[PDB]
């Protein structure tokens, strides 16, 4: 066999059943196929885990958590990928899933990064909102650990119905498993600082997804921590010192002083605090590169909500940031 993929072969019959058609993706994880099920006569998406120890006990837990939550039948778990089954294959873990449309970052490389409009965004961010809500449902108590635009796909090319995919890092609250987690720029503060997290580092990526769905190019775009962390402190200032003295990896970043308070263990950026998300969103020059100015749905009035809805979804603070039943009370999602 020599490696950890499987040798794919478009055009054979996997147990008198799927048909591959095409490789979709790969990557670390492993790779996905696209495949035609005879049984259900349907096109599925079959992912096919790494044959690696490390790669096949994390997806046990992926099929665990995915399972759970369809299980869970309800007004919210339709905004989840449906794993359909899984199986053993030439020492590869498969797991079936419903075949989607392309993922938002797709979304954005189509619009050449001008960013989607406020109204799509507000779409894109109710169903995420309400997504999140259903994950901190006690029974499931579900974090991501992985939202970015490539893990939220549209059902359909014409529609803007999305599902969240990729629970491949996924744990439940209290089984933390890796200090190292999230897509660097959607990693929350807490995990950087390599400190515990709760469902809170969700909203945290969701935050910064929303603000990249609008400009079309990412809030934080770090090439490191150090660099990814120091791009959140331009925007939103040094972190407080209650999380700053509890966080291990504080002094990766940061330096305690005489004073007791916390600075920038500089070595260049814009001091804290002063990268504001209000010209960011460009509210009062026409949105972002100045393309919204005198469109509809693009007034300060509409932007100022966008703003403050964003800015409690980046609270340093994962005790007072803001949880999915507030977000969806938000004047931003009100008629
Ligand atoms: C294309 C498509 C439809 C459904 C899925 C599922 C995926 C998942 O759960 N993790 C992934 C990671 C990378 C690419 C795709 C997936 O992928």
């Amino acid at each position: 066999p020599r490696g950890s993929h499987m040798i794919v072969k478009n055009g054979e019959k996997w147990m008198d059943r799927y048909e591959i058609d095409s490789l979709i993706g790969k990557g670390s994880f492993g790779q996905v196929v696209k495949a035609y099920d005879r049984v259900e006569q349907e096109w599925v998406a079959i992912k096919i885990i790494k044959n690696k120890k490390a790669f096949l006990n994390q997806a046990q837990i992926e099929v665990r958590l995915l399972e759970l939550m369809n299980k869970h039948d309800t007004e919210m778990k339709y905004y989840i990928v449906h794993l359909k089954r899984h199986f053993m294959f030439r020492n590869h873990l498969c797991l079936v899933f419903e075949m989607l449309s392309y993922n938002l970052y797709d979304l954005l490389r189509n619009t050449n990064f001008r960013g989607v409009s406020l109204n799509l965004t507000r779409k894109f961010a109710q169903q995420m909102c309400t997504a999140l809500l259903f994950l901190a449902t006690p029974e499931l108590s579900i974090i991501h650990c992985d939202l970015k635009p490539e893990n939220i796909l549209l059902c359909n090319p014409k529609r803007s119905a999305i599902k969240i995919v990729d629970f491949g890092s996924s744990c439940q609250l209290g089984q933390r498993i890796y200090q190292y987690i999230q897509s660097r720029f959607y990693r929350s503060p807490e995990v950087l600082l390599g400190m515990p997290y709760d469902l809170a580092i969700d909203m945290w990526s969701l935050g910064c997804i929303l603000v990249e769905m609008h400009t079309g190019e990412p809030l934080f775009s770090g090439a490191n921590e150090v660099d990814q962390m120091n791009k959140i402190v331009e925007v939103l200032g040094i972190p407080p010192a209650h999380i700053l003295d509890q966080a291990p990896k504080a002094r990766k970043f940061f330096e305690k002083l005489p004073d007791g308070t916390w600075n920038l263990k500089k070595t260049e950026y814009k001091p804290p605090g002063t990268r504001k998300l209000h010209n960011i969103l460009g509210v009062e020059t026409g949105g972002p590169g100045g393309r919204r100015a005198g469109e509809s749905g693009h007034t300060v009035a509409d932007y100022l909500k966008f703003k403050d809805l964003i800015l409690r979804m980046l609270d340093y603070d994962p005790k007072t940031r803001i949880q999915p039943y507030y977000a969806l009370q938000h004047s931003f999602f009100k008629k």
